[PDB]
Formats: structure tokens, sequence, C-alpha cells
RNA sequence: AGGGAU
């Protein structure tokens, strides 16, 4: 076993440079993969990322691959990837 | 608009 409360390829990004978007979530998990259109990131009234995102991975096995990646950078900034579940990112 | 240990 290796969770207790998910079960889907659903993680959560944070540390974001508040200017990352889909594009830099894949490149930062380019050595990984992602569902189409898996990838979401609220925003401030000022429509400016809240400094946090949420994705979709291919399935729970790929979420904690992308774990490896937790404290790593992104190209100036450091990253992190906690996990998450659809609860936190039905938003779609 | 920061980090936050998650």
């Amino acid at each position: 076993n290796s969770a207790d409360s998910a079960n889907d390829g659903f993680v959560r990004l944070r540390g974001l440079p508040f200017g990352c978007t889909k594009e830099e979530i894949v490149q930062f998990f380019s050595g990984l993969e992602i569902v189409p259109n898996g990838i979401t990131l609220p925003v401030d009234p000022e429509g400016k990322i809240t400094g946090e995102a949420f994705v979709q991975f291919a399935s729970q096995e790929l979420a904690e691959k992308a774990l490896g990646k937790h404290k790593e950078r992104i190209g100036h900034r450091y990253i992190e990837v906690f996990k998450s579940s659809q609860e936190e990112v039905r938003s779609y």
C-alpha cells in the first residue's frame, strides 16, 4: 500500500513561479506523462494563479512517480508535488 | 504575491 485518501492519477502542485501553466507542469514532468486537458490552475480576482495547481497523471501509478519531483526545480525555482483527488480538481 | 513543509 502507498495511499490512504487517493487512488487516482490526481496530484497537486505548489511553489509555482506564479506564471507556470499546463506547458510548464508538463515539461516539469517530461520524464512522465499526463492525461489530455488533465491540468487545472486556480486564480485570484486578478486572474493570476494562487500559487498552486492540480493535475491528473496517467492513473495513480504515474502520480507516485511524479512524487520524485518533490522539492525539484522548474528552471529557477523549486516545486512541490502533494497528492490529490477529484474532490480538489472537479472544477472541470 | 509566497514556501508552506505539504
